[PDB]
């Protein structure tokens, strides 16, 4: 079948990426980043996070992968050494699947969607900034401060983890909210987990310019109107070899590996 | 249809008390308080979760409804003034169920299982204590502080809201473990949220008496071996008339009503 | 003796600010804002703010003075209503001085020095920026997040008390710097407490381009290679007429009026 | 001089012990753990703890001397293979002495004065409790929640920390509260850092049984009308010999050593 290899740009990464494309030589495998039916990152989780932006629009024909030439990352759980392992498996392998959910993001004008692996966030074009909260349509808040993030339950380990969010299952169908540095002399302060159907709407109070960003993505966005999050229905599919548990990958990163 | 009524105790919710009572009589209600149909409790929260308890061996059987005499509560969110109109719908009535997730506790010695409709909590018999944290099988972290708070998705606005745990909808069948003055000198520090089948074992490093709580309840156990954590497969059922979100619940109780 | 009064520029705050002039006509006071030997401040605490930097070369010789035509301030903490009382013990008043500390800022590129009533922080050019931090000449720690915050006595209520600093009495000289969500994969994360002659270093890793504040003030320095910061030597006065605790400025701003 | 030396119990501490009584054999200097003017603790903080208490009397005429036979720590900040190196400057040495600020607490009834190096608690006999908040004889909050501490500069690195408390420098006299699982439905949240003469009063609501704690010693106080906390006049000094800062003795502790 069709794959593709992304590298984070080194001397490892590329050299890692010649050699499998090599063994992938010695298979029924044509190399094709067109349509690649598996989708291998090399480098790290950021190295992946470009991968799954680049193929967003295949997302449900794609399976990914992701090696770490660096630090162990929770995308990229596997190690170099297990390379040509994971060549012959993916080779005649009936390998399993595994899915996380993702999150919508849309923007509305006086509309344009995006996907996040991780979180979408949202800030002000400097100083503090204030926005309306709405809560499937009811007013739920005035929140003056930094600024909002929004957040994947496999992208909680991320920038939500900064911002005193929850680490939650990636089974979990959900989405989190955390504040940055609210201003309360009046916002809820606790994190906020979200089902798969809600929606969460932002909306400009005086000025209608914020800098909203994508996983690693950053757009400057004027004459803005609203920000609406929910559950997407998409999900991203990795390819399963072997057992890594969340709880695991969250151990080996934070804890001690 | 059998049922009973719970009473706060004072003037007010004895009164409402014998009021719906009377009403009832206007009805084939027959009142029940040893197998009811319908348990209505007048008071608080607090309140609430007595009458929880009280009936915690028939909760496949029984819908649970809340009336606050006092301060507008998350389980007890029907105002006194609406009593009368529950009495006639509560009659001939094909009103729908609302259920959420309870959680379940085991306590093995050298085994005791309770269902939380809030959270769990273990404490030491004084002083910081000392326990290991399984995460389904596997060791996750050694954990040095006051204590840790498991807590189900309607008791996250409970205990778990003020150990800065995320507040979560109770349509996500899940648990959230905190920590309490957790010594960092090695934690994960973030709330946890585990799904449906996820198990959290706490074991005893050198002491092993505790001070574990369920709800309300709180009991010195002596020669502990282990306390095991899961979303239980038992559901607390509500009798719905209209729509209260769990959303504006929480925003009338903390932003303002 | 001379003195001058800055107004927010809405209609309240101009025709407060015609009516003391005229009280003040009734006495020995020449207006002045070239050398005024008494400022005072009509608005909120951001009229304060902004008065304190229009006069930061004569802080030596100047009794500040707020008065809220809002809510109440930490600055502004006078009422409207005791207006001509002020005229009056202003005019021929032995009045006292309280003095607050303040914050020394040092830009070095490859000097320029300011002073913040409140706070100064450092930010980056875009995403998550990295920065060693060193405390008097020894290297405490490599940061990696949204940005710093180093606060003053008074600026604690501020910015400081968003990003979980403690609230400091004004009278202790001193400094306290905060993180911006840290990424913790290592930082002390607790809020810093300095005294009046410890210096904070922050130094470029990567990137040389920060956003610095100071208090509403926001410059974007290029080419930056040192930040440094500690106790003022210069000090703010006010004027003393009557006893307002400072914590009962912050129960009154925080816990209810 | 006089001298004395209390040990951790353990093989190692015990030895070194025996040794550096050696050393000073070959000195004038008398052993007595009666009227020291030098007290040497081996073993590590908690050890040296427990040598505050043992001649808390005695204070101003005292200078302590921390050995840590263990992991490095904040007040036992000698490695044992300088023991000897200590024997000689402290028998013909003019060294300098360190003071740190204590705290003062104060019990009522229906008066009970104590010292602490760290910090004190006030916690309830079980569950949430209530005590209102009183700052200079003005009511400050009413508090509900597990408890309350009161800590002392160098005891900013202990409990404190754990509940979210800043670090602060011990030649600050100062005293920082922070919050125990405090709920909001009201509270300042934010750490306090009181002065020098500032009083803070705890006052019962309805119960009038605590468990109060200074440093190690933890006592269910009855009949508790009032719990006063102040920075005591009376300083822990230590016997200075090289320079070890405070903020390098952070760094290694916390972030690296
Ligand atoms: N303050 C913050 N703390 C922790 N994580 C943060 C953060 N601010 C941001 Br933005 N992030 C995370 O930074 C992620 C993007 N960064 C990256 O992709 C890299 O920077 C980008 C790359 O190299 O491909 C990854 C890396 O450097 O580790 C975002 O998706 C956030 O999850
Ligand atoms: N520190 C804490 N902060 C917030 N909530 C806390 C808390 N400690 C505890 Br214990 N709780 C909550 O207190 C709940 C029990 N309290 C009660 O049931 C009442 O106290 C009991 C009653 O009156 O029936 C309810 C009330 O007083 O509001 C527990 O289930 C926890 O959720
Ligand atoms: N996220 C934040 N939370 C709380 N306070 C914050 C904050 N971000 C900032 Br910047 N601040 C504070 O905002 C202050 C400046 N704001 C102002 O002066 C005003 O905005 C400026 C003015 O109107 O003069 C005051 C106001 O609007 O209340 C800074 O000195 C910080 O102390
Ligand atoms: N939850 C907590 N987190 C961090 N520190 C805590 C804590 N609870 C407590 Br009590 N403490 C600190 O524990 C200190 C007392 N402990 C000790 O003295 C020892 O336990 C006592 C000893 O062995 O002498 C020291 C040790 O074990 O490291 C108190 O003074 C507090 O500063
Ligand atoms: N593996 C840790 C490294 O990868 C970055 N990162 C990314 Br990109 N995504 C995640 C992620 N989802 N969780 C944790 N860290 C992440 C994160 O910023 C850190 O630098
Ligand atoms: N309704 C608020 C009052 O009820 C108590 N409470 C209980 Br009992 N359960 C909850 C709960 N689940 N969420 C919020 N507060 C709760 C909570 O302690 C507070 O005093
Ligand atoms: N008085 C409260 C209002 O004034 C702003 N503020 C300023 Br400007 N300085 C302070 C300050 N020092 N403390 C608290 N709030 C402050 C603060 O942003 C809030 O909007
Ligand atoms: N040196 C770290 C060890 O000593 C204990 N400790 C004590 Br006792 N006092 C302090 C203290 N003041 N700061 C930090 N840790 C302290 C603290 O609990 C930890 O176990």
């Amino acid at each position: 079948m069709k794959y593709m290899i992304t590298s984070k740009g080194d001397e490892k990464s590329d050299l890692l990426r010649l050699n499998m494309i090599a063994g992938f030589g010695e298979y029924d495998m044509e190399y094709d980043d067109v349509e690649p039916e598996i989708v291998i990152s090399i480098g790290g989780d950021g190295t992946f996070l470009s991968a799954f932006h680049q193929y967003e629009e295949r997302l449900d024909e794609i399976a990914f992968i992701g090696i770490h030439t660096g630090h162990l990352g929770f995308y990229a759980d596997w190690r170099p050494a297990e390379a040509d392992k994971l060549v012959k498996l993916l080779a005649k392998g009936e390998y399993q699947k595994v899915s996380y959910p993702l999150l919508k993001t849309t923007v509305k004008y006086g509309e344009a969607t995006y996907l996040a692996l991780n979180e979408s966030t949202v800030k002000s074009s400097g100083g503090p900034f204030v926005v309306d909260v709405v809560i499937n349509d009811i007013h739920f808040e005035r929140f003056r401060g930094d600024g909002l993030c929004m957040s994947t339950p496999s992208g909680t380990t991320a920038y939500n983890k900064s911002l005193g969010g929850a680490l939650m299952h990636p089974s979990i169908e959900a989405m989190q909210l955390t504040e940055m540095a609210s201003i309360n002399n009046r916002t809820i302060g606790s994190p906020l987990v979200f089902p798969k159907h809600h929606v969460v709407s932002l909306q400009p109070v005086n000025d209608k310019d914020f800098q909203i960003s994508v996983d690693h993505l950053s757009i400057l966005h004027r004459d803005v109107q609203e920000i609406r999050y929910e559950v997407s229905a998409k999900k991203i599919h990795f390819a399963r070899f072997r057992s890594f548990p969340f709880w695991r990958r969250v151990h080996d990163s934070f804890i001690e590996d």
